[PDB]
């Protein structure tokens, strides 16, 4: 089949949904594209290069709330940015593990620069704007990684000692399972953003 | 060598520091222990069983602030608990990737039950206590993974605000700042009760 950049990525994302990150191999990708491995090699050197391209392409295609809307509050921006980030990472199997394995490229540095300019124009110190951006990223990535690695584990581990659970824990585990963690995520997000606001709002006052 | 639980985990943690999570295999573990693969299999069925056990044992050995002190505020407990969790995850190479996706083990049940009892005895609903505990976990995991990996915000080419931000600064600062933000947000939510907030 065609081996333009776009088609190679389309097949690689299809393979990633089939195999997950550990099972994705250039051999399987060649077979899916109907080509020999040395043909694929001309197009993409190794699994590392493929995963780096997939991470960038997952965000470029599906993380579309990178930049604040005209006159958007910093609160609303961080919220929409986090939801778009989570949604992009959840779109492919082990998508967060794909994102984790890559260094930010020139385009990701430009995006953080725009975000940091925005935060500082909204009254954040440089340090505090970057800590807010990093905290939202760390929280969102951890939430998604815990959700996808729980699903990956479900292959080799059944569910564990039911009979044994103490009662708050048992009820808690039932609540988190009702919705695969969207509620936990959205609640935690509001907490994080409000915390940033209380800190910013103090200015130089002890808080 | 000895193949009790403790010695298999010691060897596996030594291997993990050598190879990282992707490179840790039952075959390389058998080699490290000086045994044949079918000998190891009797003790350890597969990599998932090994990783699950390492997640538990890393906290048992290195997570020292599982429980609130007598009379400690919930804020202080979440802060001390998160620092201790971060410290345990950083103790071994790819420690946060070893933790990812695990669930509380039966040997952690009493500990996690005490955490939830404590939050609810401090005024959190079960849901709100649980979301605080989950958000602290997920944030700490994110922060450590981005530190063990190198995943977030060439020197000539950095854009200028980012470059100045990096110049006026190993993850701990951003982590501790984010932790205080999360704790304050929990407190605003708890204090609001039924008020529009
Ligand atoms: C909130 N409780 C009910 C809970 C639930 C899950 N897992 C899930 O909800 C699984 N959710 C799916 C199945 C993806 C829908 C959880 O996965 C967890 C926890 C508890 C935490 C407690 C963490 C705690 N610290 C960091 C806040 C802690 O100190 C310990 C400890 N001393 O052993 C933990 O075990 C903890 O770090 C931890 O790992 C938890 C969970 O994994
Ligand atoms: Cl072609
Ligand atoms: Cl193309
Ligand atoms: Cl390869
Ligand atoms: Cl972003
Ligand atoms: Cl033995
Ligand atoms: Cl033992
Ligand atoms: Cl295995
Ligand atoms: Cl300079
Ligand atoms: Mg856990």
């Amino acid at each position: 089949s065609r081996l333009n950049r776009e088609s190679v990525i389309d097949a690689a994302l299809e393979l990633l949904n089939e195999t997950g990150i550990d099972g994705l191999t250039t051999r399987k990708l060649a077979q899916k594209l109907g080509i020999e491995q040395p043909t694929l090699y001309w197009h993409v050197k190794n699994k590392r290069a493929l995963l780096d391209a997939l991470a960038v392409e997952i965000l470029a295609r599906h993380h579309d709330y990178s930049l604040p809307a005209a006159g958007e509050s910093w609160q609303s921006f961080l919220r929409n940015n986090a939801m778009s980030f989570r949604r992009a990472l959840l779109r492919y199997r082990d998508g967060a593990k794909v994102h984790l394995g890559t260094r930010p490229d020139e385009k990701q540095y430009d995006t953080v620069e725009t975000q940091l300019r925005f935060m500082t124009e909204n009254g954040f110190s440089l340090r505090d704007g970057l800590y807010a951006i990093s905290a939202v990223s760390h929280f969102t990535l951890g939430a998604v990684l815990e959700q996808q690695e729980h699903t990956a584990a479900l292959t080799d581990r059944p569910a564990a000692p039911d009979e044994n659970l103490p009662p708050l824990l048992r009820e808690a585990l039932q609540i988190m399972d009702s919705d695969d963690g969207e509620q936990a995520f959205l609640h935690g997000l509001e907490s994080l953003i409000r915390g940033f606001e209380v800190q910013l709002t103090a200015l130089l006052q002890i808080v």
